[PDB]
């Protein structure tokens, strides 16, 4: 991470990860890529030009947790918890990172940059 210009996507839904790139297009954000998993979110940190990421709980499998978004903070690559629902469906260290609610919005999108530049 050398500034936070570049945001990496990932979503379950094609639906919202086209309201991701047009957010970021709308904001004069400089996006990078999406991914289905975050092994592919990996595999775009192996090739550099990323300083952080959106990532989506409701992922396929496992229990509503990823082990691989650490690997991101591993490699000085931040991330976001995104969701639908109560705040409650999730452990402590969803509560303790930045977390982001499913649908988007111009208000709830400059509250969401915010909340990563800072």
């Amino acid at each position: 991470m050398s500034a936070l210009t570049q945001i990496l996507i990932v979503e379950d839904e094609p639906l919202i990860a086209m309201m991701l790139e047009d957010f970021l297009e709308v904001l004069d954000k400089t996006p990078v890529g999406t991914v289905d998993t975050v092994a592919g979110a990996l595999a775009r940190v192996e090739d550099g030009g990323i300083d952080a990421a959106i990532l989506d709980v409701n992922l396929r499998g496992g229990e509503k947790s990823t082990p691989v978004a650490e690997a991101l903070a591993a490699r000085d690559i931040p991330f976001v918890f995104a969701t639908g629902g109560s705040d409650d469906s999730v452990d402590s260290r969803f509560r303790d990172r930045p977390v982001l609610q499913k649908p988007f919005t111009m208000d709830g999108v400059a509250k969401a940059l915010a909340a990563l530049l800072v």
